[PDB]
C-alpha cells in the first residue's frame, strides 16, 4: 500500500486520522503526509496572524510556519511516517488557488505513485480544508487514484453532512477500531503539535475527553476509531 493523506495544516491529517496513518504505517504501508498550506510566510503580518502567532506562544513577528513545520515533523515522525511540506499560505497569510494546488498534488501523484489518496471531508467549511479536499478530489480523479474523507477533528465533535464538487459522492461512513495503544500513540502525536494545543483544549483543558467521548458514540465496541467515507462519482457524471 501507497498511502497518500493530503493535510489541509499542520496538524489536521494527525488530529483526524493520526491512528489510521499509524496503523498503515506498522501494517508496512508506505504512508506520506503532504500538507497543502505549509507554505513560507514572514512579515508583514495582519494583526489577526499577529495575534495568533501570540496566542501560540510565539512573538507577533516569529517565524510561526517554521515553528509548526517541526511540530509536524515531530509528530509525523511519531507515527513513523514520511512528511512533505507544501508551497501554500496559510489562510491567515493570504478556483485559482484550487488549481494550482490541485497542480502540484498530481505532480506528486506522479512521484509517489499512491495506492489510495485520504484528505479531509472540510466538515466546518474551512477554506482551506475545502481548497484541499476538492483539489486533492480533482487530482485524483484525473488520475484515476481511489480517495478517502475523513471526518475533520475537532470540528466534527459539535456538528457532518458537507456538499462535495459536482460529480462526487459519498459512500456510507466507516469507523475504525483503534486499540487502546493506537490512540496513545496518536494522542502523543497530537500533542507535539504544541502551538496548536492552546486553542485546541480550550478553557475546559479537554482536547482529548472530547475525541475519545466522540469516538465512543460510533467506533467498533464503544473503543476510539476515526469516521471515514469512501468517494465514488455520482450518477450523471
Ligand atoms: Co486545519
Amino acid at each position: 500500500t501507497r498511502l497518500l493523506a493530503i493535510s489541509p495544516h499542520l496538524d489536521d491529517a494527525v488530529l483526524s486520522f493520526g491512528a489510521g496513518l499509524a496503523q498503515a504505517a506498522q501494517d508496512g504501508a508506505n504512508v506520506l503526509v503532504y500538507t497543502v498550506f505549509a507554505g513560507a510566510a514572514q512579515p508583514p503580518y495582519s494583526p489577526a496572524a499577529q495575534r495568533m502567532h501570540t496566542i501560540w506562544g510565539l512573538a507577533p513577528d516569529d517565524d510561526a510556519v517554521l515553528y509548526r513545520r517541526k511540530e509536524d515533523i515531530a509528530a509525523l515522525d511519531h507515527l513513523r511516517v514520511a512528511h512533505r511540506h507544501g508551497r501554500f499560505l496559510d489562510a491567515i497569510y493570504r478556483h485559482d488557488l484550487v488549481g494550482e494546488v490541485a497542480d502540484d498534488i498530481r505532480s506528486i501523484i506522479d512521484e509517489f505513485d499512491p495506492t489510495l489518496v485520504v484528505t479531509c471531508a472540510a466538515i466546518g467549511e474551512h477554506p482551506d480544508h475545502e481548497a484541499t479536499r476538492d483539489a486533492a478530489l480533482f487530482a485524483t480523479h484525473e488520475k484515476n487514484v481511489p480517495v478517502r474523507l475523513w471526518e475533520d477533528l475537532p470540528y466534527a465533535v459539535y456538528k457532518g453532512a458537507v456538499e462535495l464538487p459536482q460529480g462526487f459522492r459519498l459512500g456510507s461512513a466507516d469507523v475504525s477500531s483503534v486499540k487502546p495503544e493506537m490512540r496513545s500513540q496518536k494522542f502523543q502525536a497530537v500533542e507535539r503539535y504544541s502551538s496548536q494545543m492552546v486553542l485546541l483544549n480550550g478553557s475546559e483543558n479537554n482536547l482529548f475527553d472530547r475525541l475519545d467521548e466522540h469516538a465512543r458514540q460510533n467506533a467498533p465496541h464503544g473503543g476510539y476509531g476515526e469516521t471515514t467515507w469512501p468517494v465514488v462519482r455520482s450518477d450523471d457524471s
